[PDB]
C-alpha cells in the first residue's frame, strides 16, 4: 500500500492528524489512578453487639447470617471473623471479573432474610455490606494543636460540618470517618442508683418514653365536616435535644414530692459512640477522614478538588482545627507521570543525536521525531478504546515499549538512505524500492510480535490483570506503529529526504566486521557450539534467578506495629505508641514528617491490647541518601524498637499495590471439617505448626494468623435462686448487661442531626471482678438483691477471635517458602504435614495460595502456543517449514545477559523483568527476520550467493541495528537503572532491557547471519 | 407530627450516602410534612437504569 501512499502523502497526513486528534482528546477522557483494579472483587459484612465475645457472637450472628449466603452467583470463597468486641466481618471474594455491583446486591440482598433471625441488639446497629477496599486514595487528618478539642469533639466537627461537603466532590468515591459523632452518653453508678431502688432498666425504659417521637393527625385532612376552614398539623411529643433536657428525666418519685432525675442516678454528657480506639496525630488528638478513589475518576484531579474544598472551609470554628494530610497517593503518581514522559521525550532526543551520527542529514532525524509522538498519542486512544487508564502499570507499558516503535521508525528511513546511496535513485524511487524490501517484513513481524506478547493477558487473577495491562499497551503501541511505518513514514521520508571521527571511522569497521564474519562460516557449526553453551547457560541462570511480583517501593509512608501481650490495655498500649512516636520524632527528625498512631487497630484483632502507628516521612527530596529512604528508615526502627518491654513493636514498608496479593508466601487455613471443637482444633493446629518448624529445610515461618485463648471472667446466674428471690432472669441481664457493656437506648437530635443515645455505668464501677457486687436488681417484692445472692463466678479460657472458613469453623496460618525453594514446593510440604493430622481436621488454601494453586503455572502452556504461532506466522513470511528456524534461535541470545540481572546486580524474575524480557525478544527476532530477509530476497531475486548473500545481507543491516540498539540503551540507561526515589520499577524495567539488549545485538550480529547459514543448507543438502 | 423532623432524620441520612453511584448528574429531595419523603437521583443520559 505504501507505494500508493508515497504518491499521495498529502493524504497520509490526514490519517496521521486524525490519530493525533483521537489520541489527544483521549488523553483528556483518560482516568488516572496509581494502579488499576486487580484484586478479585470481594464484599464484607459487618456487625455489632455491644458487649459480646466470639461464641456469643459466632453463635448468634456469624453463622446464622452465613447459613444463607447460598443463591449468591459467582462466589469463590467466603471467610469470616468473630472477635471479642462484637465485631463480625464476613467478607466474600467472588470469581475474577464478576460485576461487583451485582454481587453486593445478592449477597446483601440475601442478608435481608437472615435479619429476621439476628438478635435485636444487632439488628439495631445494622449489619452493613460493602466492597472490600481498606487502604485508598488520600486520608485527610484533622487535629487541634491547642488542647481544646478531644478525639470525640474533633470527630464530631469532621462529621457534622465537613464529611459530606467532601463526599460530594468530583471523585470522592466513598468517605470513611476516623471517629464517631457525639452521642448522648449516660453513665450510671449502682450506688447513686441502688439508693433509690432503681436499676439500669428503670433508667433505660424512661430514656425511651421520655425521649421519643409521637403521632397526631392534622385538623381537617382526613374526612372533615361541612364547611371547615382551618386545617393544621398537630405536633405532639418530639425527641430531647440536649444534655440539659436529658438531665431532667423523671426516674423515681416516692412520698416526699421526691424528684429522682436521671441527672442523679448517673451522669449526662455528649461523647463518642464507641470509646475504644484512641486516634492521635503526633501526640495530638485527631480525627481524620479516608477517601477512596471514585471509579473512573482522576487521582490527580480529585486530590486537587479535595484540597480545594478543604480550603474554602478551613476558615471556620475557633481553636485551630488544622487539616493535616498524613497520606496522599498523588505526589507519587505525578512524579511517575513526570518521569516516563521524560523517558519518552528524551528517548527521542536520543533518536535525534543518534542517527545524525549515521545519516548525514537533519530532514531525516525529523522523521522519527514526527513518528514517535504520532505513535504514542493514539495508543492513548486505543487505551481509551478498551476502557483502560493512565496508571503506573499502563505507563511503563509504553516505556518498556519505547524501544520497539522508535526502532520501527529508524528501520524505514534508514533503508531509503541506503537505496538512494548504494547506487540508488532519488527520494521517491528510493522509498518505493526501499520501503518495499522491508514491506512484508514490517508486516509479518507484526503478526510475530502480536504473539510473544498477546499470550499475556490470559494468565491468573490478582496478577495476570497486571500482565494484561502491559500486554494491551505494548501490543497496541507496537502494532499501531507498524501501521504508520506502512503509511506515514513511507510518505514522510520520501518527500523531505535528500565527523571524520566516524563515517571515516565506520565505512571500514563495517568492512572489518562483515570481513571478520566473512569466512568464520566455512565450518558453519563452528559457533554452533559456544552458542549451545549460551542456551545451556540460561537454563542455569533462570533457575538460579529468584522470583517476585512487584519490587516494593519507597512511598510517602510506612508503619510500625505494636502488640502488648495477652491481656493488656489501651493505656499500657498508648505509652508504647508514644515511644514509637518519639523514637521517630526526635531520632529520625529529618525524615519523619508525622506519625499517625492508633491503638485498637491491630492487624489480627482489636482491643485495648494492640495498636499500630502509621508514619509519613518528608519529601523524597529532603530524603537524599539511601540511608534516608524507607527500606532503610524501617531497618533502624525495627531494631531500635527491639530492646522494648513486653511489647513486640515491628516496622515495615507497605507493598506496591496495598490492596493485592502480598509476599510470595502462602496463606493456609485448617478446617474443622466436623465435630472437633475450638480445642481439638487447637491441638489440631499446634500439631502441624510444631511439625513444621522441624523442617526449616523447606524454610518457613508457619505462624497462626490468629489469637490465642486468653483467660475470661465468667458469671453464671443461678436460675433457681433467681426464682426463689423475686428476680427476673431478664432484669438480671439487662442490669449486668447495660452496666458493664452498655446498651444503645434510642436516638435524639442535636443541632439538626440525629445521633445515637447510649447509656452505660461510669467506668469507675466496671473495671474488676469485684465491683460486680456493687450492682443491685429490684426484685418482685421490691427489695434490691446482690449478685452473690443469685450468681457465682470462676475464671476460664475462651478464644477472643474465633475464625472460620467457608461456613466452618476455621484457623489461619501463614508463612513463606524457602530462601532456596519455590512457593509452590513450599506449599506441598505444608500439605503433607497436613496429610497426617487428627481425623476431623481438613485443610484448604486461600488468598494468594488460591490463585497460585488454581492457575499458577501456565507460562509454559501458553508460550508453547506463541512459539508455535510464531513459527507458523514466520514460516509463511518466507515459504518454508524450516527457514523460520533461523529466526527463533535468537530468543536465547537476548534472554541471557537479560538474565544478568542475577550476576551483575541483585534482582529477581519480577514482572517488570519478564515484560522487558519480552520487549527484548522482539527486537532480537525482529532483527533476525530482516537479516534473514535480505538473506533471501537478493538470494532469491538475484539468485545470489548461497553464502555470498548472507554477507552482503548482514552488511546492509549492521547499521540499522547499531543505530537503534544505541538510542535504546542510552535511552533506557538514564534515571531508569540509576535512581533515588519514586522508582523501583525504574530499576526494574531498565536493568532487564539494559542487559540482554546488549547481548541481543553484540551477539546476534554474528549468530543470526550464522544460523541462517547453519541451515538453508541442512535442508535440500547433498 | 414532624416539621423538619423527617428531613435530617430520614432525608439527610439517605442523602449522606447517595454518593459514589456512577453517572449521577444531580440529586434533589423534598422532605414533606405528612412524613413522606422523596429523594430522586438522575443520571447521565445513556446510563443503565437498572
Amino acid at each position: 500500500m505504501p507505494n500508493f501512499f508515497i504518491d499521495r502523502p498529502i493524504f497520509a497526513w490526514v490519517i496521521a492528524i486524525i490519530i493525533m486528534l483521537a489520541g489527544g482528546l483521549a488523553i483528556l477522557k483518560l482516568p488516572v489512578a496509581q494502579y488499576p483494579t486487580i484484586a478479585p472483587p470481594a464484599v464484607t459484612i459487618s456487625a455489632s453487639y455491644p458487649g459480646a465475645d466470639a461464641k456469643t457472637v459466632q453463635d448468634t450472628v456469624t453463622q446464622v447470617i452465613e447459613q444463607n449466603m447460598n443463591g449468591i452467583d459467582n462466589l469463590m470463597y467466603m471467610s469470616s471473623n468473630s472477635d471479642s468486641t462484637g465485631t463480625v466481618q464476613i467478607t466474600l471474594t467472588f470469581e475474577s471479573g464478576t460485576d461487583a455491583d451485582i454481587a453486593q446486591v445478592q449477597v446483601q440482598n440475601k442478608l435481608q432474610l437472615a435479619m429476621p433471625l439476628l438478635p435485636q441488639e444487632v439488628q439495631q446497629q445494622g449489619v452493613s455490606v460493602e466492597k472490600s477496599s481498606s487502604s485508598f486514595l488520600m486520608v485527610v487528618g484533622v487535629i487541634n494543636t491547642d488542647g481544646t478539642m478531644t478525639q470525640e469533639d474533633i470527630s464530631d466537627y469532621v462529621a457534622a460540618n465537613m464529611k459530606d461537603a467532601i463526599s460530594r466532590t468530583s471523585g470522592v468515591g466513598d468517605v470513611q470517618l476516623f471517629g464517631s459523632q457525639y452521642a448522648m452518653r449516660i453513665w450510671m453508678n449502682p450506688n447513686e442508683l441502688n439508693k433509690f431502688q432503681l436499676t439500669p432498666v428503670d433508667v433505660i425504659t424512661a430514656i425511651k418514653a421520655q425521649n421519643a417521637q409521637v403521632a397526631a393527625g392534622q385538623l381537617g385532612g382526613t374526612p372533615p365536616v361541612k364547611g371547615q376552614q382551618l386545617n393544621a398539623s398537630i405536633i405532639a411529643q418530639t425527641r430531647l435535644t440536649s444534655t440539659e433536657e436529658f438531665g431532667k428525666i423523671l426516674l423515681k418519685v416516692n412520698q416526699d414530692g421526691s424528684r429522682v432525675l436521671l441527672r442523679d442516678v448517673a451522669k449526662i454528657e455528649l461523647g463518642g459512640e464507641n470509646y475504644d480506639i484512641i486516634a492521635e496525630f503526633n501526640g495530638q488528638p485527631a480525627s481524620g477522614l479516608g477517601i477512596k478513589l471514585a471509579t473512573g475518576a482522576n487521582a490527580l484531579d480529585t486530590a486537587a478538588a479535595i484540597r480545594a474544598e478543604l480550603a474554602k472551609m478551613e476558615p471556620f470554628f475557633p481553636s485551630g482545627l488544622k487539616i493535616v494530610y498524613p497520606y496522599d497517593t498523588t505526589p507519587f503518581v505525578k512524579i511517575s507521570i513526570h518521569e516516563v514522559v521524560k523517558t519518552l521525550v528524551e528517548a527521542i532526543i536520543l533518536v535525534f543525536l543518534v542517527m545524525y551520527l549515521f545519516l548525514q542529514n537533519f530532514r531525516a532525524t525529523l522523521i522519527p521525531t514526527i513518528a514517535v509522538p504520532v505513535v504514542l498519542l493514539g495508543t492513548f486512544a486505543v487505551l481509551a478504546a478498551f476502557g483502560f487508564s493512565i496508571n503506573t502499570l499502563t505507563m511503563f507499558g509504553m516505556v518498556l515499549a519505547i524501544g520497539l516503535l522508535v526502532d520501527d521508525a529508524i528501520v524505514v528511513v534508514e533503508n531509503v538512505e541506503r537505496v538512494m546511496a548504494e547506487e540508488g535513485l532519488p527520494p521517491k524511487e528510493a522509498t518505493r524500492k526501499s520501503m518495499g524490501q522491508i514491506q512484508g517484513a514490517l508486516v509479518g513481524i507484526a503478526m510475530v510480535l502480536s504473539a510473544v506478547f498477546v499470550p499475556m493477558a490470559f494468565f491468573g487473577g490478582s496478577t495476570g490483570a497486571i500482565y494484561r495491562q502491559f500486554s494491551i499497551t505494548i501490543v497496541s503501541a507496537m502494532a499501531l506503529s507498524v501501521l504508520v511505518a506502512l503509511i506515514l513514514t513511507p510518505a514522510l521520508c520520501a518527500t523531505m529526504l535528500k565527523f571524520g571521527w566516524f563515517n571515516r571511522m565506520f565505512e571500514k569497521s563495517t568492512h572489518h566486521y562483515t570481513d571478520s564474519v566473512g569466512g568464520i562460516l566455512r565450518s558453519t557449526g563452528r559457533y554452533l557450539v559456544l552458542y549451545l553453551i549460551i542456551v545451556v547457560g540460561m537454563a542455569y541462570l533462570f533457575v538460579r534467578l529468584p522470583s517476585s511480583f512487584l519490587p516494593d517501593e519507597d512511598q510517602g509512608v510506612f508503619m510500625t506495629m505494636v502488640q502488648l501481650p495477652a491481656g493488656a490495655t489501651q493505656e499500657r498500649t498508648q505509652k508504647v505508641l508514644n515511644e514509637v512516636t518519639h523514637y521517630y520524632l526526635t531520632k529520625e527528625k529529618n525524615n519523619v514528617e508525622s506519625v499517625f498512631a492508633v491503638n485498637g487497630f491491630g492487624f489480627a484483632g482489636r482491643g485495648q491490647n494492640t495498636g499500630i502507628a502509621f508514619v509519613s516521612l518528608k519529601d523524597w527530596a529532603d530524603r537524599p541518601g539511601e540511608e534516608n529512604k524507607v527500606e532503610a528508615i524501617t531497618m533502624r526502627a525495627t531494631r531500635a524498637f527491639s530492646q522494648i518491654k513486653d511489647a513486640m513493636v515491628f516496622a515495615f514498608n507497605l507493598p506496591a499495590i496495598v490492596e493485592l496479593g502480598t509476599a510470595t508466601g502462602f496463606d493456609f487455613e485448617l478446617i474443622d471439617q466436623a465435630g472437633l471443637g475450638h480445642e481439638k482444633l487447637t491441638q489440631a493446629r499446634n500439631q502441624l505448626l510444631a511439625e513444621a518448624a522441624k523442617h526449616p529445610d523447606m524454610l518457613t515461618s508457619v505462624r497462626p494468623n490468629g489469637l490465642e485463648d486468653t483467660p475470661q471472667f465468667k458469671i453464671d446466674i443461678d436460675q433457681e435462686k433467681a426464682q426463689a428471690l423475686g428476680v427476673s432472669i431478664n432484669d438480671i441481664n439487662t442490669t449486668l448487661g447495660a452496666a458493664w457493656g452498655g446498651s444503645y437506648v434510642n436516638d435524639f437530635i442535636d443541632r439538626g442531626r440525629v445521633k445515637k443515645v447510649y447509656v452505660m455505668s461510669e467506668a469507675k464501677y466496671r473495671m474488676l471482678p469485684d465491683d460486680i457486687g456493687d450492682w443491685y436488681v429490684r426484685a418482685a417484692d421490691g427489695q434490691m438483691v446482690p449478685f452473690s445472692a443469685f450468681s457465682s463466678s470462676r475464671w476460664e479460657y475462651g478464644s477472643p477471635r474465633l475464625e472460620r472458613y467457608n461456613g466452618l469453623p476455621s484457623m489461619e496460618i501463614l508463612g513463606q517458602a524457602a530462601p532456596g525453594k519455590s512457593t509452590g514446593e513450599a506449599m506441598e510440604l505444608m500439605e503433607q504435614l497436613a496429610s497426617k493430622l487428627p481425623t476431623g481436621v481438613g485443610y484448604d488454601w486461600t488468598g494468594m495460595s488460591y490463585q497460585e494453586r488454581l492457575s499458577g503455572n501456565q507460562a509454559p502452556s501458553l508460550y508453547a502456543i506463541s512459539l508455535i504461532v510464531v513459527f507458523l506466522c514466520l514460516a509463511a513470511l518466507y515459504e518454508s517449514w524450516s527457514i523460520p528456524f533461523s529466526v527463533m534461535l535468537v530468543v536465547p541470545l537476548g534472554v541471557i545477559g537479560a538474565l544478568l540481572a542475577a550476576t551483575f546486580r541483585g534482582l529477581t524474575n519480577d514482572v517488570y523483568f519478564q515484560v522487558g524480557l519480552l520487549t527484548t525478544i522482539g527486537l532480537s527476532a525482529k532483527n533476525a527476520i530482516l537479516i534473514v530477509e535480505f538473506a533471501k530476497d537478493l538470494m532469491d531475486k538475484e539468485g545470489k550467493g548461497l553464502i555470498e548473500a548472507t554477507l552482503d545481507a548482514v552488511r546492509m543491516r549492521l547499521r540499522p541495528i547499531l543505530m537503534t540498539s544505541l538510542a535504546f540503551i542510552l535511552g533506557v540507561m538514564p534515571l531508569v537503572i540509576s535512581t533515588g526515589a519514586g522508582s523501583g520499577a525504574q530499576n526494574a524495567v531498565g536493568t532487564g532491557v539494559m542487559g540482554g539488549m546488549v547481548t541481543a545485538t553484540v551477539l546476534a550480529i554474528f549468530f543470526v547471519p550464522v544460523f541462517f547459514v547453519v541451515v538453508r543448507r541442512r535442508f535440500s543438502r547433498k
